[PDB]
């Protein structure tokens, strides 16, 4: 369970992210795809992209980065009381998109890296640890839903 202090650190940096949702979403998905190419293969929508420049030039990829970070932001602002937001996401990601929990770990790493690059003064080690805990909570709770469903 995150403390109130930990949530403050998470949401303080997240308020910075929200000044440029789409740029962050692009950097995070690109980092995910470059670092873990099996992830790109899960997107029929993106698997034609073969270079980082092609990824950066895709408006559809940028739109999807906004979709992703908008959903994550709504979850983080619930400070753990996020059951209603996570159910539909876990259901789609387990049963329709067929995303393993491990790939959620990979996107969490990409998020943390991009936040560190873009917001170092609001993303020192205390805030990195708190965000790690927030994303771990996200993963834990999705994984319990996956287990229920047999994924
Ligand atoms: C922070 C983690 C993530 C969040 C918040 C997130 C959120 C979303 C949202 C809101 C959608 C659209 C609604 C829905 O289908 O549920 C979506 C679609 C999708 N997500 Fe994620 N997602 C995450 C991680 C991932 C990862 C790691 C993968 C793949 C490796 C993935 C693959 C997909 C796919 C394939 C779709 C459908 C895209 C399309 O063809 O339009 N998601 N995601």
């Amino acid at each position: 369970v995150l403390s109130e202090g930990e949530w403050q650190l998470v949401l303080h940096v997240w308020a910075k992210v929200e000044a440029d949702v789409a740029g962050h979403g692009q950097d995070i998905l690109i980092r995910l795809f470059k670092s873990h190419p099996e992830t790109l293969e899960k997107f029929d929508r993106f698997k034609h992209l073969k270079t980082e420049a092609e990824m950066k030039a895709s408006e559809d990829l940028k739109k999807h980065g906004v979709t992703v970070l908008t959903a994550l932001g709504a979850i983080l602002k619930k400070k753990g009381h996020h059951e209603a937001e996570l159910k539909p996401l876990a259901q789609s990601h387990a049963t329709k998109h067929k995303i393993p929990i491990k790939y959620l770990e990979f996107i969490s790493e990409a998020i943390i890296h991009v936040l560190h690059s873009r917001h170092p003064g609001n993303f020192g080690a205390d805030a990195q640890g708190a965000m790690n805990k927030a994303l771990e909570l996200f993963r834990k709770d999705i994984a319990a839903k996956y287990k229920e469903l047999g994924y």
